């Protein structure tokens, strides 16, 4: 019965107390461990939006709807006051290259720019996953992969979220994410919520109930200048997770809109300032 | 410090007790999401001891991957038959590969590791200079930028899976350097706990030993992450017998000479000392 958020807190504590101090691409220096795994229940409307520091729910949901549209145009997020892709995007202003939206919907197609019509090009992995869940739920290849060795050099930033896999049992849809690089302080809470939300959406349109989100980490790290803030965060007790309901019968994965999500009872501790490494 | 092999034994035990019973025609008992960690340090090599594992098959299959080969006949010539089932002309014709010759597994590991993105023709084609040589890329990044968080080799290729005799169970692996030590994490989407997993552990441990050697590092950990981790129902009696066996200290592995490039290893370069396993247990492949 231990709150699932303690998996996240325990890993931060372990990284700071036992991790490897190294340099890194950004020049900030990090403290890191290699290889971790967390499991978050998604059952009975439970939505694992972390509570010991406020997470950017609106950014999570808008970014994911943008992925689902297949968009690689950061201007569509900026227009919605979502600036999480700003650092890496000024090729035309806003064109992120063949990032998630494109890999999920067009893996293997040649990329031109964010305005190109890629209909019928590449593998639409997202629809492939939905079809397999509906038609052959015991399949062990229900995978969506964003790590494309051909395209990584054209991407504004190599994907941290290399691939995810789905699994069906007990009337439940589960999802596992392989995240190669995990900034425990800033990105990880958002990343948990992203793939928990994707699982809620796919479960909804496949007539399944959400089960578990399994979060596997490669290089799991704390930036050296985050330790003071995270030591303060570790003093905070998690609060019960919010609940998530989808307010209408959405027929297909592409039909979701932001207002379809009813997030109830989110009561996080206040935000903590933490500068993002560049 | 408990023997690392107990992670495998404990997971088999857990799956058989609480795993999900689901539906080939053989039943599976499965869990989703698991992770084991095997130390590779101080010459220790995690070749499981509660059932004799096919070490020579592990090493020859891995050398075959590294050559970029997708031709199962090259394994057969060395009396390694682990891919025979998936490459008979009859199997391939059954899968719809009517123009494919016996032995041709399609664009599987050797090809994805050395030529990701190239068009696949057949197993005899000269692919030199085509596609992404991910294996050499990893070696170069380890040498030149060891703190890089993108040291990845990916065999999961959505474009090519329809041409493969079997989609890769070993989707991708990632490397990590700290304190002079090279670690490796494998994401395995599908794990036959009884038959494939022991062999798969030894494969990626050996790969880590080889890459560490040619990058002048020491092996650290092998982290084995599983997606659908399952026990086939007709393995349960055999695995119940294995669970009563106590692990013995793992063997040691040394590389007998200085090998400069990953492509230069031969089986005789490996010295596996002290492997004293319990006997094989028959488990029929689904
Ligand atoms: C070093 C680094 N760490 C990261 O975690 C990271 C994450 C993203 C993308 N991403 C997945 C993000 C999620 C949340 C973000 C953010 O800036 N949130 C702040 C402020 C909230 C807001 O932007 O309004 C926060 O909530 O802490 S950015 C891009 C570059 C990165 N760079
Ligand atoms: C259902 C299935 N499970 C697997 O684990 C599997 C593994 C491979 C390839 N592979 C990675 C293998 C490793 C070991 C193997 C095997 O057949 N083992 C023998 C014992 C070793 C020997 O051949 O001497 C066995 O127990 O039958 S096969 C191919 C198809 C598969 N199919
Ligand atoms: O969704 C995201 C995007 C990025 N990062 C973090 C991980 C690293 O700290 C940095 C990306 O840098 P590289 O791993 O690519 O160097 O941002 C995340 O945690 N989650
Ligand atoms: O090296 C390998 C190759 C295959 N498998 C097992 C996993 C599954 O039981 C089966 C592959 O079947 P699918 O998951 O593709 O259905 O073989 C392994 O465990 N290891």
């Amino acid at each position: 019965m231990r709150h699932d958020e303690y998996q996240y807190l325990d890993l931060i504590r372990q990284i700071m107390r036992t991790g490897n101090r190294k340099g890194d691409r950004t020049g900030t220096g990090t403290i890191s461990m290699f290889g971790a795994q967390m499991r978050y229940s998604l059952r009975d409307g439970i939505f694992p939006l972390l509570t010991t520091k406020r997470v950017f729910w609106r950014g999570v949901a808008e970014e994911l709807l943008w992925f689902v549209r297949g968009s690689t145009n950061a201007k569509e997020l900026q227009e919605k006051d979502i600036h999480i892709w700003d650092g890496n995007s000024s090729r035309e202003e806003g064109d992120l290259g063949p990032v998630y939206g494109f890999q999920w919907r067009h893996f293997g197609a040649p990329y031109a720019d964010m305005h190109t019509d890629y209909t019928g090009q590449g593998v639409d992995q997202l629809q492939q996953v939905i079809d397999t869940i509906k038609n052959n739920p015991d399949d062990r290849r229900i995978i969506m992969c964003a790590w494309n060795p051909v395209d990584v050099p054209k991407m504004a930033l190599p994907p941290c979220h290399c691939l995810c896999q789905f699994y069906v049992a007990n009337g439940e849809l589960s999802c596992q994410l392989y995240q190669r690089s995990a900034d425990m302080g800033l990105g990880v809470p958002f990343n948990i919520a992203s793939y928990a939300l994707l699982t809620y959406m796919i479960a909804h349109v496949t007539d399944l109930k959400p089960g578990d989100f399994v979060h596997t980490l490669g290089d799991a790290h704390v930036y050296s200048n985050h330790c003071e803030a995270l030591e303060e965060q570790l003093k905070r007790e998690p609060r019960p997770f919010p609940s998530l309901k989808i307010k209408r019968k959405v027929e297909n994965i592409s039909d979701f809109k932001f207002e379809d999500f009813e997030l109830d009872g989110y009561k996080p501790h206040p935000k903590i300032k933490m500068e993002m490494a560049v």
